[PDB]
């Protein structure tokens, strides 16, 4: 049990172990930069905001901790530490997460070669995440962190701009490739310097998307069992598939080709992360022996309806059982 110390930061009391020094805020729960003495690393220490305020906050807290404890991969943010100043369950009310501090995000940050390397990295993390039966669902430049070495990590600017059109429409059975769509949108933005689909709202968003990919065909329409949604696209302006070479003019044709394969309206046809990794565009980085998959992840909690105190107590169990990663 380490020795904690108290400190008020930006109107909030941070109580953290002495191992973490020089706390310094970085934005918004809220996050501090710190120096970690046990490792030598600059780290981010996140103090969760009202973790157990409602069933939904509590379950969300639990979910985030479970996910972070699971992720062990170079291109996904994982957990250096988790702690609470609480001495027991009864007084458990605060959660702090410690992760690697990353320089910047993609929102900040291009050459075709730079783009290859960042998109390759996102796809490699996504392979790993998808292998655990996890869908990120909110990939966007601000959720992708890069250090000065250009090394990229996924973690968790309008969300709507990067969202698969099946989510816009509230399809209940969307698959992992929603994240592939997002990557497509990010990649286009890196290669062109412009938000591919900067919708002002969800109708505008689909309107912009359909201008590029084309109104949907019979093969896709027949998979749609809602006349509501069906009657939309039918009704919505009836345009043809644009030629990506004509839209991404002068870009590497292999990049345009991968873009074609990611930005497919029919998620059953959209390329997977593993597939996109073996695409020619990543010829210079792709190595199928260095593209690992994840241990399986127990998501059964997601279907459970529990009391606040039960989500809380599960979370406390996960704090207590945390095994930090080795030094290397
Ligand atoms: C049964 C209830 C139902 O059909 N629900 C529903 C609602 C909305 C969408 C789908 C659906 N969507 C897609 N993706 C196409 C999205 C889209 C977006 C903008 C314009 C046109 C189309 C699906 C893709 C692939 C399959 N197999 C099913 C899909 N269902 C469903």
């Amino acid at each position: 049990r380490p020795t904690f110390y108290r400190q008020e930061l930006n109107k909030t009391i941070w109580e953290v172990p002495e191992r973490y020094q020089n706390l310094s805020p970085v934005g918004s729960g809220s996050v501090c930069a710190a120096f970690d003495t046990k490792t030598g690393l600059r780290v981010a220490v996140k103090k969760l905001s009202r973790p157990f305020q409602s069933i939904i906050h509590a379950k969300r807290t639990y979910r985030e901790l479970r996910l972070l404890k699971h992720m062990k991969h170079e291109n996904v943010i994982g957990l250096l530490d988790v702690f609470t100043p609480a001495r027991s369950l009864e007084e458990f009310n605060d959660v702090y997460l410690v992760t690697h501090l990353m320089g910047a995000d993609l929102n900040n940050i291009l050459t075709d070669d730079h783009v290859q390397f960042l998109i390759y990295q996102i796809l490699r993390g996504l392979k790993y995440i998808h292998s655990a039966d996890i869908i990120h669902r909110d990939l966007k430049p601000s959720n992708l962190a890069v250090n000065e070495d250009c090394e990229l990590k996924i973690l968790d600017v309008a969300t709507r701009w990067y969202r698969a059109p099946e989510i816009m429409l509230n399809w209940m059975h969307y698959n992992q490739t929603v994240d592939i769509w997002s990557v497509g949108c990010i990649m286009a933005e890196l290669l062109t310097g412009r938000t591919l689909f900067p919708g002002t709202d969800h109708i505008d968003q689909l309107k912009l998307i359909l201008r590029l990919v084309g109104t949907p065909g019979a093969e896709l329409l027949k998979k749609i069992c809602s006349e509501s949604a069906r009657n939309y696209i039918q009704s919505l302006t009836q345009m043809p598939k644009m030629n990506f070479a004509n839209v991404f003019i002068g870009a590497n044709p292999l990049a345009v080709d991968l873009l074609e394969k990611m930005l497919v309206l029919d998620s059953d046809k959209r390329i997977t992360a593993a597939q996109a990794l073996a695409h020619a565009y990543f010829a210079q980085y792709h190595d199928p022996d260095d593209e690992p998959v994840a241990d399986p992840y127990d998501q059964s909690f997601e279907s459970r309806d529990l009391l606040i105190d039960e989500w809380k107590s599960l979370t406390y169990d996960e704090v207590i059982s945390f095994v930090p990663p080795p030094l290397d």
